[PDB]
């Protein structure tokens, strides 16, 4: 089922958090003020990149991932075999994608040691994850895992994969309240025919979780559509192949552009 339209408070936020995921291409350029850079997560072997940053206007403590920006990347982009989720064992029966569970794995323990850090002297902020494409499915797996300690924590993502299989997705449902777009912490944003949401296909095992936002040309509020179910809809009827022109501009701002 679908509703069209957005509040304007919601829309800017989608806009802001598609910002901080974009600039991630090019070491957070041009990222709002208010935003405090702290540590650069990083994983030669994986080339991972990613910030733990903290906004305190907002009150939020922010982890982004860059998407792919290396063939190393590209590497863990396409290797769609499904794995276990063992860093959270309490996901029962849950598999994730198996490059990005390698890319997961290699920052794990940083990326934990960050937020641990930042939360413990900022007890009340929210715990924002984000990120485009790859970077989209290191936020998934990341808020699944944090969601487990942490009792504040938000999800948006941009052209995200179907990150895992359907008791991966039912638990991420239930952990970030997306049963209703009112309660829902998990955004899951697509563009128009953006390929990447429709892989890895269903038919491999893979299915989304979230609450669909999906934005249609012209981009605005208005023109954001909210789609909830398992039906077949919004971005995943539009039919787009692979890495196309709608997953490289979100709400006009292309992955490393750096003209916002
Ligand atoms: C795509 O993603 C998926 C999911 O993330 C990856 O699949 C996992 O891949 C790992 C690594 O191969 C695999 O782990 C093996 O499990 C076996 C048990 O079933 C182990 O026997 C095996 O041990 C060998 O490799 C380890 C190093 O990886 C060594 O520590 C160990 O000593 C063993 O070493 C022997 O074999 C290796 C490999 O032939 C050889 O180099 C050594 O010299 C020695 O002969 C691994 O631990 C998981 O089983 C996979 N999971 C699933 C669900 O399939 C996959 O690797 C990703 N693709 C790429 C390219 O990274």
């Amino acid at each position: 089922a679908s509703t069209q339209g957005i509040s304007e408070d919601l829309y800017n936020r989608l806009v802001e958090m598609a910002t901080i995921s974009q600039a991630a291409y090019a070491d957070l350029c041009n990222i709002p003020s208010t935003i405090i850079k702290g540590e650069k997560i990083y994983n030669a072997q994986t080339d991972i990149n990613g910030w733990i940053l903290r906004d305190d206007t907002s009150k939020e403590i922010i982890t982004v991932f860059r998407g792919t920006g290396s063939d190393t990347n590209l590497q863990l982009d396409t290797n769609y075999t499904l794995t276990p989720f063992d860093t959270l064992p309490q996901c029962n029966d849950c598999e994730v994608h198996g490059g990005y569970y390698i890319g997961w794995i290699s920052v794990q323990d940083q990326v934990e040691s960050l937020v641990k850090q930042q939360a413990s002297q900022y007890p009340d902020y929210a715990l924002t994850v984000t990120g485009h494409s790859l970077g989209a499915s290191m936020a998934a797996l990341t808020a699944a895992q944090l969601s487990a300690t942490y009792d504040n924590v938000r999800l948006y993502t941009f052209g995200e994969p179907r990150s895992g299989n359907q008791a991966f997705a039912s638990y991420m449902n239930d952990a970030f309240q997306v049963s209703s777009p009112e309660t829902t912490q998990y955004f899951r944003v697509t563009h128009s025919n953006d390929g990447i949401p429709n892989l890895p296909p269903a038919e491999q095992g893979y299915a989304h979780g979230g609450v669909e936002y999906w934005s249609v040309d012209p981009y605005s509020a208005q023109n954001t559509f909210v789609c909830t179910g398992d039906e077949v809809q919004c971005c995943e009827a539009q039919g787009g192949q692979g890495v196309n022109d709608a997953h490289t501009t979100y709400f006009g701002m292309t992955s490393g552009a750096c003209t916002w």
